[PDB]
């Protein structure tokens, strides 16, 4: 049939690389596109479509338990080995991750219906707030 | 509180650039990573804990009509001008993408609970399956 309303998430992708190299799509771009999946939003009604493509990619798992200092690697990120530690200071939950940057840490607390992290690196303090959804 | 369970997504991301830059991640993935979303699902049972993230960049939006030629900046790929041309094959949407490089375009068709889409430029085929969600 010709009608290709929904909402579609992405089973299947070959040669992506090969597609994106024939585009002069460079190195770095490339090594990161093949890793992610695509949900596609189709609106159509007779002759007029509306797509809306979103990617994503879904990094490791973290499991620890407060107390226990765990081995992580980080590599969503600078994929470097850390031996983080995590416990309350209060409500506030505080991670100091021992390796070779020094002062790289995160703490993470809930206030109201948004859940606040702190990541840290050195003298670079990020923030990011998140809403429950 | 001390409970963090629950699917949380970003608002906010101060500051993430100078945070990656501590962490010597390269300028290509910075360029990446600072236009993403980030969805964090938190899973806690007394002081076990076990986090999810997913990150999540939207595409922007093409809309057009069967038959009628379109301008479309290719932004989420080599951000190059093309003048696309969509038209049906039976029940296959047909598209040409007029520019620099050549002998590109996709097809899309239904078959089954599945959306296939072929995408062309040159020599180069890439297969992209989806399930409808």
């Amino acid at each position: 049939t010709r009608d290709q309303n929904g909402t579609w998430e992405m089973e299947s992708n070959e040669n992506f690389e090969g597609y994106m190299k024939a585009l002069d799509i460079d190195f770095c771009t490339r090594k990161i596109a093949v890793r992610c999946t695509q949900t596609k939003v189709i609106d159509q009604d007779g002759d007029n479509f509306k797509d809306k493509t979103t990617s994503t990619h879904r990094n490791y798992d973290v499991d620890f338990t407060v107390g226990v200092e765990f081995d992580e690697y980080t590599k969503s990120l600078d994929n470097r080995h850390v031996k983080a530690l995590v416990t309350w200071e209060g409500d506030v939950l505080v991670c100091v991750q021992k390796g070779e940057k020094e002062n790289r840490g995160w703490k993470k607390w809930i206030e109201g219906d948004k859940l606040y992290l702190e990541l840290t690196c050195g003298d670079q303090v990020c923030r990011q707030v998140f809403k429950k959804k």
